[PDB]
């Protein structure tokens, strides 16, 4: 397994199409052990991590929640045994108040909105890792999942900026990260069908905002050399796993393209 | 001259050596018509900017104060004249409390003091370019000031942080101003020896800090393919206006760097 | 004048509606005294450059003829007279053989023909710079025409990797003019109707690349937060003055984008 | 093994210190079975390759031979088998002549060494690809070395333009090896002391690109978050590896930095 012995916490399942759900579950595929963290609704995700390969402890975490935050190592070590520490962690929360994503026009989110989704979408990146740093192995991971922001794009609107400040905050967490010899990066995955994602597509932020994300799915696929297809997760889990290996030990602070290569055509 | 006629509001003097005050100084001398807007220590500002080589208008932003938004365009136009808008718009405006610029360490920084940074030094682009569109004429021309955010640096931390979302937010705010036919760029700069900057190298912020942004500035030099000179702000202020003037009139949602080339070389 | 009294050599005529030419007129306009060059037709140039506001001498340049590039300083001085060196210097030349542009697929390229495109649209960069910064005033401004090749897209095919060539080169070149107090950049415009542009989108080099071409063009308007007119030059050629202009003293290495924003939107 | 049961060719072996011996002898340690190539000194190469943890089939290939590229697949399949494809094709290719790595003024290159070393190190990573594409499986993977040549720098030259071109070729390989169902993707490494970059910093360049080189190398290890041991190719090794693998699936076109982190940071 590629992830044999790893020690693993993955925060981010909400639905058995979260990104983090498919993360879980090839993680588990290639040996590592897990502890998975939830927000708000815990017997709902209990359920749907009921549906992983095996079963892992789940924890509270709240990311605006600073005594969440000052509590999260003392119950992941609980969770794995004193004298344990982490080999991984993944970072795959995200969100920004509708009034941020199209639903109403760029101009218009109040900064309340605003910080509310840079918060969870890209300080939270820095907090995670100040929790966490202290009980990592040498030779860890972490990771944490970006949507391209260096060009801007229809109804995205204020998550691509939440999106470009994750970005930044991921190359100062390696500079931390790196005195434990932790890597930290981002994989930058091309659009994924979630629960959110194909309920904004059904016009639940306008149908404006729909049609725009439509287009946008489609011509990923139209521009990616090996195809995008936005159904299925699995290559952006594995790429987040091959993160978490020893595979790549000389990238930090750095963004890995689970997109199909499509950032790299023009048309 | 190179603006002459123009009508261009200038946000951001609060001392003789703001960037904004070498803008609005080479901007009169190039015959623009200048409004000033400034913050918090009104009577300082109008003693500082009676300097400049002539006399301007001096009206009130908080760009964190929604009632000042909301007037702006008004107190503009009652300044200029009914009838008259605006050609251009500085935005000169950044701010990030001690606890984000190294005075401790990155993981240190409170979420509600990296929310004011971001909420003046990129949110406020979005604000101002909202409060200000409705009256500005086609052909018009925003500028933010930028410090390239592309690469993590020591101590600049947070503040960098917030750059990367500015230059986020520029994309979406060409976005918006290219249906009133105006474009939106900023300037990224090489370092500026401001007071606040020099306060910094002096150990404001304490010795690792200042050490840590005595070298970025020695290293700049020492790149740049025709040097910098921290202690002059006039190259920059020659950016702004250049892309305030109409001939760069086919770039937006952009970033010209007016840094000596310091970014296009590794040593 | 934005140019007044600058004595700046253009190259890259061949039609009128090469972007040269709209370069040189807009150059005269501004105050500019031009001095051409011109490759193989030259009896055709200057027959075109008749039309130019005012008259300029014409000395031939193959950039692929060392003999031509060991002249050129000379012939430029006496075009110029003895005692006065060049301002500017606008590099407005490309080609690659129709083997590297899509009349066959990519792999099809003999290298013979890619390196010839290499010759010309980028090592020749280099030879001006080389051929001229001897003869160029402090303050003076190497600048040449990009395409921006940072994404691969259809068609274009190794003269996009010409391109990339060019934008090393450019940064290179930018460290020796420094010596001379010289600055070098690129614009990178976006796509214009030349003669052999709209050849190729009537078929010239097969139906495949020009309906490909077409295809790329009218994606450039939608993107462009401002709209791109292809049938229009003169944005492109203002924003070559700028840089010819006294008025981005500190940009050099660099590359500004005359493209309507399109580069920095995604959709 | 991370790479059990593939078949992947491995270019690029001259002596016990060419990354491309450490590729191969970390492929075979993960189960891979290779068939290597070698430049010119085959008997050297041999005696080199010996060394490996297992013996391999040891082809000619001059990438500057025509002949050497039309006869390759025929004899990659007589050394594999008939019926059997390729599964992974490394480049790890890379030469500029003397006068254009340091050892004169950058204006001093002429065209004929910087089209070989642009022939070499950029057109052969197509050459290659049109060569062994149709010998590959679906779910294959082309990797080729890089040095991150997005800014200048000292001494390396007309290899700088040489990796930006490769860095384009590269998208458009992808382009085509999509069509098979294959990536194709660079590792752009931090610098390694091979035979020929101790040999310059020693001197064999002159001593001022040996004294700029030193200094390049010092920056990296000090700019890296997890630093960077320039005495050590395992770790990029590993790195082409992972892309050589399943893991990373939906990356094409693409460049992954194997470095310490160095390049996401400024100092
Ligand atoms: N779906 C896509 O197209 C796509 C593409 C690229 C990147 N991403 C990113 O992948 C990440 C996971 O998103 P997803 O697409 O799987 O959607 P999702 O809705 O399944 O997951 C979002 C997760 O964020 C968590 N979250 C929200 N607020 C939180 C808080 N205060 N504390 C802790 N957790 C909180 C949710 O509980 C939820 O588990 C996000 O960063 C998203 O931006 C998504
Ligand atoms: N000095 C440098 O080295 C450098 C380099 C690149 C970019 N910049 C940028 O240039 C801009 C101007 O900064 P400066 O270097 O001239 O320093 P400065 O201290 O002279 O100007 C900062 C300005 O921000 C204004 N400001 C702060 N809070 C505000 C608020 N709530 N509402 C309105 N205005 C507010 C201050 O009043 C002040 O006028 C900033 O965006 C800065 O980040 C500076
Ligand atoms: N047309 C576009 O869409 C577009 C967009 C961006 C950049 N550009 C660039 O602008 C530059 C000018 O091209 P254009 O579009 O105006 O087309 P053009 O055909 O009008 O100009 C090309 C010029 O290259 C010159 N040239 C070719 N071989 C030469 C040689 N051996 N020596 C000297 N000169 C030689 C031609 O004589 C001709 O004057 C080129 O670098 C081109 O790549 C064009
Ligand atoms: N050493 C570094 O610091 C470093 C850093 C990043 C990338 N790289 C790249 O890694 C690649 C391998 O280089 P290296 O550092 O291991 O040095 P090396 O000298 O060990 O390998 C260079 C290889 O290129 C081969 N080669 C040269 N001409 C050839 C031809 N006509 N046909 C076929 N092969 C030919 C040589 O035979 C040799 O095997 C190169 O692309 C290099 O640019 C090196
Ligand atoms: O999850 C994301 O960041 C995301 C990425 C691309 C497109 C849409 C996205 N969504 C954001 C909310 C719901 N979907
Ligand atoms: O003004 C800036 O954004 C800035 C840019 C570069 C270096 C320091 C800076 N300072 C931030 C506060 C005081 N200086
Ligand atoms: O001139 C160019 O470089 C160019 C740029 C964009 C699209 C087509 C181009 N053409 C190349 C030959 C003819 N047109
Ligand atoms: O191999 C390379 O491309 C390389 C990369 C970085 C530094 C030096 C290099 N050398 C080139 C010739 C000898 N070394």
């Amino acid at each position: 397994g590629l992830l044999d012995g790893k020690r693993i916490l993955v925060s981010g399942i909400i639905t058995d199409s979260s990104i983090a759900f498919h993360i879980a579950r090839v993680a588990q595929e290639q040996g590592a052990q897990l502890v998975l963290t939830g927000f708000d609704r815990l017997r709902l995700i209990q359920r749907i991590t009921d549906r992983l390969p095996a079963k892992a402890p789940l924890l509270e975490l709240d990311v605006q929640n600073e005594e969440h935050l000052a509590s999260l190592a003392g119950r992941v070590t609980e969770a794995i045994g004193a004298g344990n520490k982490l080999d991984g962690v993944v970072h795959s929360i995200g969100f920004m108040p509708q009034t941020g994503m199209g639903i109403n026009p760029f101009f218009d989110a109040p900064y309340a909105d605003v910080s509310k989704g840079i918060h969870i979408s890209a300080y939270s990146y820095a907090s995670m890792a100040k929790a966490l740093l202290p009980i990592m192995n040498p030779g860890g991971s972490i990771v944490g999942m970006d949507f391209d922001p260096s060009r801007a794009m229809p109804a995205y609107n204020w998550m691509t900026v939440a999106k470009s400040a994750l970005e930044s905050v991921n190359r100062f967490v390696a500079r931390e990260a790196g005195k434990y010899g932790v890597r930290s990066n981002l994989v930058a995955a091309g659009p994924i069908r979630t629960l959110a994602m194909s309920a904004i597509v059904g016009g639940a932020l306008g149908e404006e905002a729909g049609a725009q994300i439509q287009l946008l799915e489609e011509g990923w696929d139209q521009r990616a050399p090996i195809g995008w297809n936005m159904k299925d997760a699995t290559p952006v889990a594995k790429t987040v796993c091959a993160l978490l290996s020893d595979w790549l030990p000389a990238t930090t602070g750095d963004i890995i393209y689970a997109d199909g290569g499509a950032h790299t055509q023009l048309l």
